[PDB]
């Protein structure tokens, strides 16, 4: 069942019921202010900080789900109704809601009166802009009133929901019911005190009136859906003082038989400097300045036009780096479309506000940052090279990280601290993802601190070094490295032991030392230090990466020995050396992890698919036939059922869910990638579309979540709700998933001396065509594929046979056309 | 207007109205399990720790507010209505909330059924029960439906509100619809994992169905009013996996013209053993033994109606050592009925959880700790005594105190830390008034250690000396106290110096050293100084107690000359010196807290009433003039209009709430304690009735909050809003009125050689009798009054007339009559 269809032409997802298993949401905002919208116009605002500065208030957990936002309600003679059906759930003759990159629009219709409102946020602007179009589709006069409505939170999300013991008492506002281009509300708690700042909530006509407090608006014993201002037929005209502020204006609109008006409503946030707060001498009344020229910016439906189109091009020239056509439109819209999208917005939002994350917190995993740029360092450069720098800052000086960055600050949670002993090598892997797409070596000279302090810059590549070193000296027993609090898996926690609620897994360590090793960080190692490796030998330290080669080498036998269970890698030892991850055991036999990361690092691969005496092979077989499943591989299997003390978080789920029996979207593309190593392309394809939105459209009543973008966990085989997904939009799935599908499966990859090209996809794509830009240059790559196991490109360069799978770079401005036979 | 009225003879307030200005609650439980629970069934449940042992959920600032808690849907033909109005909003025929002493009951009543809801927390049980009384009072004959209902939370609140990426997967529940005596939900979220306890959500008859999936019952896109399940007349028979578990059962109900039939429902916590959690070898099934044994005792509506019993018994036996009879009925309820019962609410609560507080934050004030005392140590002695020595045992080597308390855990808060410099003094006030009202001054020889070190334990009377001694030698370039972080006042904060939002004003401390005083402190010195050294000087430390004498009259000398700003009390000098609530300004030219503090403590008073130059009559008359209004007395005058930024929080509030130009219920006691110390009884009693529930209940429109209890702030002149009050329910508000009426307008009150009877009360109270019970012996205290300024009470004690106003303590079980002319 599906609740909607793909628009390609209009790079948009239409919805076509009001009625979706689950609230749906789009992000706006592509520079500072964001807003997070749901297909019923749930959500909220924020600007860079959805903890701190927060616009407006919106209820996780509600009753309903998502009837909080920015509603319009109309009044016909009586009939209230809202276009967005929530909050008032009146019937409606049409409906349609359209998310689009960076804007949504939802159409409503109910007895001859259609309303459309686009919201978006302009480039540029800090503000949430809407522009309604009312529309009388019937053949009589229509006499309408519009009531606007938003409600604000006090800028500090937390305090907003905890301390009201203060702040019912804080609320403020100003009125300005003729304003240079219509009508304005002033939302501007704390600015008496130590606020900068403050949000105006306007329309670009005469209101003929306004409510500024909700209580009054909405009605004592009301829910929003029976809002007694509306139904009343006129604004109460209301001034807040304290309780709680909303922005609603009152627009009367007349119109004729297939007349229509337009609209614009502006929700802009507002900041002046110290000396020009105030308009008065007495310090009584905000300066407006600046939100008269936002609002003079956006007085007319021509101006909010240009603003989209800037929009629509900003995104048009942004997504036009790497395209694909094929016979596969399914594959082709997430590639070229929503993949690039989502992984834009994991740049901009981190892991701060989605409908699962409530924006409360404001960091995200030092290996997050650097795996996220994996997914989006091909869009924007510059701006992954900033990142780079700005997280290596953080790094400890024995080659340590701060396993929490937070972006706004670009410091690392002092709280929270080191000891996850996966992170110091994931800045290798960003770095030299960076260096492959560009070729900016410089960066590895740029000078950087560690741990922020000012005198200790060290060049970037020497924090490569550390990161490196670290692993080869916080070595285990078997030589794998130790794994401390967790590796990738958060929930791995072998130095816990904990009882006791509340207690944090991640941070806890109820016991010291141990022995505990991770094959994740083996096969990372084994990775990324073979990176290093390059760089060094390249940057002429030849010894160094002699030495790094060695200890690699050490690394990759100890894998296929002590890292070995017979038919699999182990996942780990433990605390007292013993094994996880083995068929010795009822429960947790085999785990993912280790399986796609060996691999893809090489670990264990054979002469070629055939060869299913290679470790590779058996592994990769392993993971099909214990952990695969319609839906994806789970993390482990068994589950777990009942609680591992020496085990941490893992075993606190219930079979089935995240990190019991889960399936991790972001951990299938490194068993996908491994398939395409070992040479299985149609395996790799089978795994991509299971878990890929596209293809998981036609069964939206059982995903739940969005069928445009990825989410973090599906739930496993030993759930009953095999299938669910939850955690979507902010989520690495993103980015590994790009990497995946751009780079090994269409295998179209950067590298220092070439772009490789490599598909290995299987039969079901048999012709297609990559479009890539790289170092400057436009390459067309046309593929005709037989998509046998084991068979590779063969390249024809403009014309010219070529042996190999490197095409070397072009210089800038040039189109190279290569053709690929397999 | 009213929304209700008092039902004395019944000890409970009846509202006969859903339609309540706000919604308006009351207390169960007495002893660790707590419920809150609204007029409308709203709130939720906890055992100990309102953040980390709720048992149910409940929104804060709901649209409408209030609309989640213990629902009874009846389904009537199909008609569904809930008696306690919300959620459903039918329209009741009948309605009435009685909130009675830890009990409530809800009746309601639509089309020919009524239903009556019993609530309350047994005593000796963990655990809330609802008898449930169902009436045909119609003609015809009725076959019903009635499914319960209750919203679980996943023990954490606070976590059961953010952390959704992990939480929306872990929800399990388990169903027993045969169970022993009727059928049984449980909730065992994280029950597999590191908790040992579970809920049990049941009914004692058999269930014809049951639902545990919120979504299942309710309906996607429904509010609780709306439900979809109770709308159907069935229940789904819902398993909940992840998401939102809840309890409800469904229950047939048919009946005759006239017949009733009664059900009990039982909302229990309950803890197994480590050792005994689990019914099974294979560790899935939850040992339910306790759980059957609970319901065991609440099968019937016998054992009920006994458990009610008891409970009244426990109210009725516990309130039974002050009581007044006079011609106001006001007065009599406030201080025979419900002052008590708030303040042993307080007791059990602490500042945790009401319908502003939101029970996330677990500690209170060091000095409410010992403020609260004040008002149940005439109830509660022995836990009295057991709170002092817990408090005192965290108090620093150096006198200083935490400035927050964690009564759960009897340890201040670490990160709050200390350096509010009025907090060591407020130790000395609580043993003091103990040991007034027990005589138990072997309290003072209890080893009690320093910041609860092992091997630090010292005598508690030494503690009072550090805390002396910590004024001493902490006073400012006037001899007056160093105010540090702030006094009394949280939000005077003259070493903050604060410019960036989301800093605590009360931590934060932008600039070091400083010279910033206290005339508060130094009131409060002169009080509990004197109180100290009387406790020496009995002790047999004359020297000790003369040069505390000294010290406290030097003191007494700097507030009467440094400390005096012509007409009353200064409030501070600030960092610089420069002094603060002084007539030179022109906003906060006067404070309340020194001017009823001072002379509180006989601080410029004078040869009496008529002694109009003596400074403690200018100030209260200054007080009278400038801060006086029909709802009470602001905090200072004329409230700032501008940020302070030398000041802290207080000018961040708008003219006229909390802090900024608020009436503080919690200092008016000070200033009424005064007028009756200089002898202007109708006075004291006037401002008494301006802030009491009693007498504010006929403007109930006004005053929004419950017309029974205290709340901590009345909205000020200057405030829109003048006369709202915020913050109901928890506030040292009760403590201090109860020590007023009972103490100083009464005039009952324990020293250490006997009992004092000086009645200061005015005209209004002609005639009462006081009936007290102290040290074993119960005083019968009949007064006859004129109520003239400056008139004090002459006594016959058992027919003999005797000088001055103490009668001497009689030996346990006598009866002593004391006959009162003034």
């Amino acid at each position: 069942m599906r609740y909607g269809h793909f628009d390609d032409e209009a790079r948009e997802y239409v919805i076509t019921t009001p009625h979706t298993p689950y609230p749906w949401i789009n992000y706006l905002g592509s520079e500072q202010f964001f807003s997070l919208l749901s297909h019923q116009a749930g959500g909220y605002s924020f600007y860079r900080d959805a903890k701190m500065r927060r616009l407006t208030r919106y209820r996780y957990n509600n009753i309903p789900a998502d009837a909080g936002g920015r509603y319009l309600y109309v009044n016909d003679g009586g009939d209230v109704w809202t276009p967005s059906w929530l909050p008032v759930k009146a019937d409606l003759d049409h409906f349609e809601a359209r998310h689009g990159l960076g804007y949504s629009t939802i159409t409503g219709e109910r007895n001859g009166v259609r309303v459309e409102t686009l919201f978006f946020v302009p480039v540029g602007e800090n503000a949430e802009v809407q522009k309604v179009t009312v529309t009388n589709t019937s053949d009589s006069y229509k006499s309408l009133t519009l009531f606007s409505f938003v409600e604000f939170c006090l800028w500090n999300a937390q305090d907003d929901q905890t301390n009201y013991q203060r702040n019912l008492s804080i609320g403020e506002v100003e009125v300005e019911q003729e304003s240079p281009h219509g009508s304005a509300i002033y939302h501007r708690t704390e600015y008496r005190e130590r606020r900068d700042h403050y949000a105006v909530f306007a329309v670009n006509t005469q209101a003929e009136g306004f409510d500024t407090d909700r209580d009054t608006f909405v009605g004592a014993y009301n829910s929003l859906g029976e809002a007694a201002v509306p139904l009343k037929g006129e604004s109460a005209n209301s001034v807040a003082s304290g309780w709680y502020p909303i922005g609603s204006h009152s627009v009367a609109v007349s119109l004729a038989p297939g007349e229509s008006r337009e609209l614009v409503y502006v929700l802009g946030y507002v900041e002046n400097p110290d000396e020009e707060k105030w308009a008065d001498d007495a310090k009584q009344v905000v300066n407006k300045e600046r939100a008269h020229a936002l609002l003079s910016r956006f007085a007319t439906s021509e101006q909010t036009d240009a603003a989209f189109a800037a929009l629509k091009d900003y995104w048009t020239d942004l997504l036009s780096t790497y395209s694909v056509s094929s016979n596969d439109e399914k594959l082709d819209r997430m590639v070229n479309i929503w993949n690039q999208y989502q992984c834009m917005v994991t740049f901009n939002m981190s892991r701060s506000a989605s409908f699962f994350e409530t924006g409360i917190g404001r960091g995200m995993g030092f290996r997050d940052s650097n795996q996220d740029l994996l997914g989006f360092v091909h869009l924007i450069p510059e701006r992954a090279r900033e990142r780079i720098i700005d997280i290596a800052s953080t790094q400890f000086a024995d080659g340590s990280a701060y396993h929490q960055y937070q972006p706004l600050t670009k410091r690392g949670n002092n709280d929270i601290g080191s000891g996850f002993n996966d992170d110091p090598l994931w800045l290798i892997a960003g770095t030299a993802a960076y260096i492959k797409e560009t070729g900016d070596f410089s960066i590895l000279d740029e000078p950087v601190p560690f741990d922020n302090e000012p005198g200790s810059e060290v060049p970037l590549f020497e924090h490569l070094t550390r990161s490196f070193e670290f692993t080869v000296t916080h070595r285990g027993p078997h030589g794998l490295p130790l794994i401390g609090r967790a590796d990738w898996n958060d929930c791995l926690n072998l130095n816990c032991f904990s009882t006791t609620p509340g207690e944090s897994f991640q941070t806890t360590e109820n016991q010291a030392g141990g022995v505990a090793e991770s094959t994740f960080i083996a096969a990372q190692f084994v990775l990324y230090g073979e990176q290093y490796a390059e760089l060094a030998a390249r940057r002429g330290l030849a010894d160094v990466a002699d030495r790094a080669r060695g200890h690699v080498a050490e690394m990759r036998d100890a894998l296929l020995t002590d890292g070995w269970d017979g038919s699999w890698f182990l996942r780990a030892y433990d605390y007292y050396g013993n094994p996880i991850g083995t068929d010795a055991h009822d429960e947790g036999k085999i785990w993912i992890e280790p399986q796609g990361f060996a691999v893809m690092a090489g670990v264990g691969v054979g002469e070629g698919p055939q060869d299913t005496d290679a470790p590779a092979i058996k592994a990769l077989d392993s993971v099909n036939e214990m952990l695969a499943t319609d839906h994806g591989m789970v993390l482990q299997y068994p589950a777990y059922t009942t609680y591992q003390v020496h085990m941490g978080e893992v075993s606190t789920y219930p079979p089935g869910y995240k990190e019991n029996g889960g399936i991790f979207c972001h951990n299938n593309p490194w068993v996908i990638i491994a398939e395409t190593v070992v040479g299985r392309g149609g395996r790799a394809f089978d795994y991509y579309k299971r878990i890929t939105p596209a293809y998981r459209e036609d069964i939206s009543d059982v995903h739940r979540l969005e069928p445009y973008v990825y989410a973090q966990m599906i739930a496993g085989k030993e759930a009953v709700r095999h299938g669910e997904a939850k955690n979507s939009w902010l989520t690495g799935t993103a980015a590994w998933n790009f990497v995946t599908v751009s780079q090994y499966l269409l295998g179209v990859r950067p590298e220092y001396d070439g772009l490789v090209v490599d598909p290995q996809i299987g039969p079901d794509v048999p012709s297609f065509t990559v479009t890539r830009v790289a170092r400057g240059a436009t390459y067309e790559i046309t593929v005709t594929n037989s998509g046998t196991d084991g068979s590779r490109g063969r390249l024809v360069v403009d014309g010219t046979p070529v042996e190999g799978n490197l095409v070397p770079y072009a210089p800038a401005g040039s189109t190279v056309r290569v053709d690929v036979t397999l």
